[PDB]
């Protein structure tokens, strides 16, 4: 079936990160074109963690979300042997070298508490969670970055969640997270 989600993600969002979900999903052994909510939730996450990644310095985040699995623990193996860090349980979705810790970031429908609590469960690895509806959510209230850089990732989730309004497709991606 051809959806109207999977047409939508297609055009709304980079080619490059349309490719990144659709290898991401399928290791994991899922179809892009039957669960859509989830290749948009998939390209979004990727999205926010590039954009994080660019807001700061020239090179001061290492990128881990994206790459295959195998090349991101081989990353963070070194990152670890480098500044003498925890080997984290869970893949990370970036490396801060300026605050020498692993970043968690967070895309969620629901309350910033609710999903923080619950991936707080999942020890010393930031967490930072952000909102389609404009809120975020961080660790020690350690924002990391400038006021601007997560006001323009907000301002993107929330552009986002328009589109799809517009398109009828927000509500059923709401009542699925
Ligand atoms: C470096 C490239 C691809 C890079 C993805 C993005 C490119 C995006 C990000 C900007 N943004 C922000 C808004 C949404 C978006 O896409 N783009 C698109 C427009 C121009 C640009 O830079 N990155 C981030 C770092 C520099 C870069 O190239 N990856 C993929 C995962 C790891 C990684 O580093 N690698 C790495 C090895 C294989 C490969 O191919
Ligand atoms: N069963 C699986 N389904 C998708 N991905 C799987 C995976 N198993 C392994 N991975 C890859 C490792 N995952 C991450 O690193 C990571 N996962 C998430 C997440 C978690 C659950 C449901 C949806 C999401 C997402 F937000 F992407 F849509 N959010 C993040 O922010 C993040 O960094």
């Amino acid at each position: 079936r051809g959806s109207h989600m999977e047409d939508f993600v297609r055009q709304c969002f980079n080619p490059m990160i349309v490719e990144l979900a659709e290898k991401a999903m399928k290791e994991y052994g899922e179809d892009p074109k039957i669960e859509t909510n989830k290749f948009a939730a998939i390209c979004t996450h990727l999205e926010v963690c590039f954009m994080y990644s660019d807001g700061g310095s020239k090179h001061r985040f290492e990128i881990i979300e994206g790459r295959d699995r195998i090349m991101a623990w081989t990353v963070v193996n070194s990152i670890c042997n480098t500044t003498g860090v925890e080997k984290p349980k869970f893949l990370p979705d970036l490396y801060d070298y300026k605050e020498n810790r692993f970043i968690e970031i967070g895309v969620t429908r629901r309350e910033v508490h609710i999903y923080y609590l619950e991936k707080a469960n999942k020890e010393k690895t930031h967490i930072h969670i952000f909102s389609f509806t404009g809120e975020e959510m961080a660790t020690k209230a350690d924002y990391t970055l400038d006021e601007e850089s997560r006001a323009r990732i907000k301002t993107r989730l929330f552009t986002i969640r328009q589109e799809m309004a517009s398109r009828s497709l927000w509500d059923s991606f709401r009542q699925s997270e």
